[PDB]
């Protein structure tokens, strides 16, 4: 009948939602990669302050001639 | 059946809310993953950036 | 009907999927304030290279 | 019955559906560390900017 109808149109949107979020859960993969890569960028200007303190470093040296 | 036919609606109401659950939820990684571009950006003015230090640290050595 | 009971229980179920998406999309709103942070990063980053070169540009004149 | 059967499916799909929502739920709580990754960035690109007005400062004064 009209019920059996009904009951595959249920199966059919829970395999849809289910596909749906096997989409969500790579676009959160994809984004916690980018946020290894935001770590990485962290790191690198903590060496670029560390750096710039050389520099200093020496043009202290440069103003007491 | 009445109450059946009723209770199988409200199923289908509540699958129809999650569906549109999904749909927002894509929306808003889609927005997020625009960052994606701005970080490779990034990745490139830090690189330019460390260049220029060198540059940097050397002139204050032919001047020292 | 152990029937009625299934059918109350799976919509028991889709109601807490539900209520546990709103907590979901909530979070993810709050994630889309960092478009404007990162951005602010971007434009932080190309003013301190442009004056790194600008200390160039002095270091030359000495 | 294959309505009985049928059910079950759905139960099996449901639980699925369950699954799905675990696994967005601790992806996403990974996710929320970038917004203190983020705010780090941004207190070592003001410490930068503090070293490279010293470093103008130094440029300035000879």
């Amino acid at each position: 009948d009209e019920l059996f109808s009904d009951v595959q149109d249920i199966k059919t949107a829970l395999a849809k939602i289910h596909e749906d979020n096997q989409k969500i859960i790579s676009k959160l993969e994809s984004l916690l990669l980018l946020k290894g890569e935001v770590e990485s960028i962290k790191k690198q200007i903590n060496r670029q302050n560390i750096s710039i303190s050389t520099l200093e470093g020496h043009l202290s040296s440069i103003m007491i001639a």
